[PDB]
């Protein structure tokens, strides 16, 4: 799978612009909105919806149009510099505690 990036050095410096992120897409006919995903700091691999950060280097696919960029950033990604950067960690807190209170009303 390869270890996440827990470093405040970006894992991808060619995708650190936003704007070179959103070339990756391309026509994008997937739930989820590119630029939202781009801003999450997302870019495609053009392999279904497979996108990776630029900088913590996680991947993700199979986008619900109920899963969030940010959020599904911070499920799977918490270590990430670049999300603690620009969401702050109160933000972080709350979708953990959103996601493990998950983890209760379906068990
Ligand atoms: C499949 O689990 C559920 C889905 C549902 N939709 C969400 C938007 C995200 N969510 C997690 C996810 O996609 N994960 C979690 C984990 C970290 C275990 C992981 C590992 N590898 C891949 C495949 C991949 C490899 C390389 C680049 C990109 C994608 C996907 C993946
Ligand atoms: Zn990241």
């Amino acid at each position: 799978m390869n270890f996440p990036n827990s470093t405040n050095l970006p894992r991808n410096p060619s995708m650190a612009d936003y704007e070179a992120r959103i070339f990756t897409f391309g026509t994008w006919i997937y739930s989820v909105n590119k630029e939202q995903l781009a801003r999450a700091g997302f870019y495609a691999l053009g392999e279904g919806d497979k996108v990776k950060c630029f900088h913590c280097g996680g991947g993700l696919t199979d986008w619900k149009p109920s899963e969030d960029p940010w959020e599904q950033h911070a499920k799977w990604y918490p270590g990430c510099k670049y999300l603690l950067e620009q969401k702050g960690q109160e933000y972080i807190n709350n979708i953990h505690l959103t996601h493990s209170l998950e983890e209760c009303l379906v068990r």
